């Protein structure tokens, strides 16, 4: 067992000085001057903050994608997360078109077995048929999935057009599952890619131009209004644009349950990174949605402060130089993705909390609690309370770290924040009650993490249910 | 020739006392105490306002549509417009899918030959191919068309999906033509129609429920952002919802050239009309988009006052009780459309000018001049100046009229403003310099109107051209 002693507990709401005891994977007791079981290990947290471990709901460990397989696997990725204070992930099962969802799910379960920390899956709806809708039913009832991902881009691949989105959202409603969406207009992306290639703009600087912010705002508006019509909630993954954020805020003002996810990269980087003279450097930043002109970073910070963006994630999707260089002659063939699972919490703490833009409680809400609530994992996760999973991070407000591809634990040769020094770092990370990161030493073990099931019908479905009752149509009698 | 003496001339900007002389179809002279050519007729405009005749850019005379043919034909419709102060129309050629655009154009020219006043056409893009793209160019270069209509609704009929919108908008840009859009999401409409019928809601009260406002807002957002991406202007036909209006306003706030059209019905009627106990009365109001909850009418008036709505029109699409009753068992089979060409200007003057919501100059801009500008007909139309077409209305601010299906000149048995009394009416209407409406007497003759060609490249394409030059992608040198 493990007792964290002398730290200030910081939750999504409040701060209070307390000791915390963990045993048997759970938080057992919280209070001052706690009694110590015999042989219990002790961690001294004086002058530090003790928070829930981060939850990263958007990772792509060893994703086979755009020709090849991501260089980060489920072990090295979850391990790198632990070093950065992240104690659990939600990844994506991505069936090929025409491929059984259950078959892809079991393949992905095997891959994730080596995870060093708790993990779960969204399942992507990459094609539609009657059997897909049935396989969605087994995934929810039997395999602990409660959210389904829809890609609005990738025309001629996995793009879900309006009819699939409509049919799939209706299925999500019947199952009490959360629809999630990668919001970019796939038709516009395809058109711009071919226009830019025909002009000879083959380099990475054409990648931001091939999917400008209104392509994201359009798809956000469309998924949001399909979700309103069908009566489902909606989770929009990694929002990057003022356009998309303004569509989310518009829907939330109308009482619609719409959630926005954001990456640290889109809070802190602008699209000038794509104009770097060195091809490999520019290609290192290639991901979808791309990094944006500076106006959009300020807008995203406003969404965080106003409560119109709710969760942080990383889109952790690692490709090394040789893999990126598959698109050396054609930016549209660069495998999309950047690393970030190890860096998310420190980047957000340094930019948000140190500056006073965000409270420590907002930081906790944005790194674990809101994700936990949205996907029906609260208070098992994202919570410091008796009976909750003992996933915790000890945070040193005066500690320093310099992000570098040469020193990070992410199995990739590039860092989009290379050279950045942050103040405020995770000194210790606790997962399932065990100390797996301690001041420079990572103790992750392959296979230690558990598969985390997420129950259906998060509490928003209670609100939606009564709304549908109140709005039943009544015929006119004539 | 015809001399209007003693009136106050009211334009889109100013008012001043002047006589106006017309001859040979044109305005020949404007001034105080004009001399009278020999044999010139004289019309006394004392105590009245002399304005450009209304332009109605949205009519559907004798449309074959939803099973049958509209009861108003090009003569009775243009004549009814004259009695109501409207001196020219723009109608729609609507080819069947896979039907030659040129073939449909010539058929519609034959039909429109009987017009009593000037008329022109938008051409609808009801299917796509290389031949459609070729015929669009011939229509612009040889037949005086400069605008192409796209229906985003009517799934499995004439719906233009994203790939058609993209390709057609690209063609409009190449030709200097204005894309226009009927903005409703066809997939959502189809889903809601079939859901409501399976619930047994077959009556007209299900029609608004089958296309609620976010269905229009989504489609507006999508056409607008396709237009931004492709670099074209965009005209959205009859906007009815705050949602769509807010998307227009959002884009215009960023400097995008987006124009909105509105009908008097959507300014003044709410959706309670569809719950009328008499089936035929409820069905009389069935049109798309449908009339909306009251909050939406106030939003549209503000869009007019703020300059985010630009034109008024009527969607003049007449079906009598028998024709409406084709959907007696199935609201989705009710031929959609209402009458308004005769009523538009008095409805707007009485509701807008008498109340102080709109100046007389805004009334002129909203009833002719903005339409003329957008479609490259200014100052030929919508203008009181030497050399402009002599299309004029003499307006009596103290004249009264009560709108009724029993007394109107529109060849249809229903008026959506039945019983409404308005103050401020056209006492005389002048088309091509001849008096065709004179204090109760209609003197319209079939064939008197001319086909009005509209030149390509309205001046907005000049700014767009410089904008695209300045924002051209530039390659990074490596
Ligand atoms: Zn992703
Ligand atoms: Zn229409």
């Amino acid at each position: 067992s493990l007792l964290i002693r002398g730290a200030t507990v910081v939750t999504h709401e409040e701060s209070y000085r307390a000791d915390v005891l963990c045993a048997n994977g759970l938080i057992q007791a919280i209070g001052e001057n706690l009694e110590t079981p015999s042989g219990c290990d002790v961690l001294d947290g004086g002058g530090q903050y003790l928070m829930p471990g981060g939850i990263d709901p958007h990772t792509h460990m060893q994703l086979p994608f755009m020709g090849t397989v991501a260089s980060e696997d489920f072990f090295s990725g979850t391990a790198a997360g632990l070093a950065g204070g992240t104690t659990s992930i939600i990844d994506f099962v991505i069936p090929n078109p025409r491929q059984s969802l259950l078959e892809a799910f079991h393949t992905w379960r095997g891959w994730a077995q080596k995870s060093a920390a708790d993990y779960g899956f969204h399942v992507a709806i990459t094609w539609w048929s009657d059997e897909v809708a049935r396989e969605m039913g087994e995934l929810v009832a039997q395999h602990g999935v409660n959210s389904f991902k829809h890609f609005m881009a990738y025309k001629n691949a996995i793009m879900a057009a309006d009819d699939t989105l409509v049919a799939s959202f209706e299925r999500c409603l019947e199952l009490g599952a959360v629809p999630t969406v990668h919001a970019e207009n796939g038709e516009l992306v395809f058109h711009l890619q071919q226009k830019l290639l025909a002009q000879g703009l083959t380099g990475p600087e054409a990648h931001p131009l091939s999917r400008p912010p209104q392509v994201e705002g359009e798809a956000a508006s469309r998924a949001i209004r399909i979700a309103e019509t069908l009566g489902t909630p909606l989770y929009l993954v990694h929002i990057s644009s003022r356009e998309a954020l303004d569509e989310i805020a518009y829907a939330r003002a109308k009482g619609q349950p719409v959630y926005g996810e954001v990456l640290a990269g889109h809070l802190l980087l602008d699209d000038s990174v794509y104009r770097h003279p060195d091809w490999a450097t520019a290609a290192g930043y290639v991901m979808s949605p791309p990094f944006r002109p500076v106006e959009h970073q300020e807008a995203l910070w406003r969404g965080l402060q106003s409560g119109n963006l709710h969760t942080t994630a990383t889109d952790h999707c690692c490709f090394c130089a040789e893999q990126k260089a598959m698109g050396r002659d054609d930016f549209s063939k660069i495998p999309n993705g950047t690393a970030g699972i190890e860096d998310r919490m420190a980047l957000l703490w340094d930019a948000g909390v140190n500056s006073g833009r965000l409270s420590m409680h907002e930081f906790v809400a944005l790194t674990s609690t809101n994700t936990a609530k949205i996907f029906n994992l609260f208070p098992r996760k994202g919570a410091i309370r008796v009976g909750a999973d003992a996933d915790l991070v000890l945070w040193d407000p005066q500690g320093s770290r310099t992000l570098s591809a040469a020193t990070h634990h992410q199995r990739v040769d590039f860092n989009i924040f290379e050279g950045r020094t942050v103040r405020g770092i995770p000194s210790h990370t606790i997962s399932q009650g065990k100390l797996l990161w301690a001041a420079g030493d990572l103790r992750a073990e392959p296979g230690a993490g558990r598969y985390v099931e997420r129950p259906a019908y998060p509490s928003v479905y209670e609100v939606l249910g009564r709304r549908a009752e109140r709005q039943r149509p009544v015929a006119v009698e004539r």
